[PDB]
């Protein structure tokens, strides 16, 4: 995990596409390793978003230098469909994807449980919903986040799983806190590019 982490934003804020997408093609695997076949579809969508921005980029290197660049070009390319178009609407989802591994991951690290229930991880997948997701969701599918939220292993195996290996827990958290660091920025970034470029749309699925 602290073996690909994020590069560190360059003076200008601007995030270069292809070492971005590089970096976070690195974090869909982790999801095979959750312990249940409820992730799959998960992957997909991390995945497919990826997969779908860096199409995109692959047209026009030089074009879609930075993520900046492929909103700006996809205005002018689109017109009237623009935002809900292109690389732009994968971005706007795949944001959103990261910014709920970012609010999980931290709300682990920030030491956040629940008293009654302290080797569960839901209070914190939770969070991370109600954060980056949940305002995006209609009632069906929101029921279906909390059947899935079932399939969360207990924080001790979810850190070990992590380890895949000889390290303590204290160890882990560390690592995944280094790995907060870069990720972090680079998220809040994409999203404040949203919100300038007013590419943002608060549509539900
Ligand atoms: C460099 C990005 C490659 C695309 C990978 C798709 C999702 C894992």
């Amino acid at each position: 995990l602290a073996e690909h982490l994020l590069k560190p934003l360059p003076a200008d804020k601007q995030i270069e596409t292809g070492p971005f997408l590089e970096a976070v093609s690195h974090l869909p695997p982790f999801f095979d390793c959750l312990g249940s076949p409820v992730f799959t579809p998960i992957k997909a969508d991390i995945s497919g978003n990826i997969t779908k921005i860096k199409a995109v980029y692959d047209t026009n290197p030089a074009k879609f230098r930075t993520l900046q660049n492929i909103l700006e070009v996809e205005k002018e390319m689109y017109g009237a469909e623009w935002p809900k178009v292109g690389a732009t609407l994968a971005l706007m989802w795949l944001k959103r994807g990261l910014r709920f591994i970012q609010v999980f991951l931290q709300s682990i690290c920030d030491g956040e449980r629940d008293e009654n229930h302290p080797n569960l991880i839901r209070v914190n997948a939770t969070k991370a919903y109600e954060m980056a997701l949940k305002k995006y969701h209609g009632w069906i599918v929101q029921k279906i986040f909390q059947a899935a939220l079932y399939a969360a292993p207990y924080k001790s195996d979810f850190l070990k799983a992590l380890s895949k290996q000889n390290v303590t827990e204290e160890e882990c958290l560390e690592k995944i806190r280094l790995f907060l660091v870069n990720y972090t920025a680079t998220i809040d970034v994409i999203y404040e590019m949203y919100t300038q470029m007013n590419a943002e749309l608060n549509y539900k699925v």
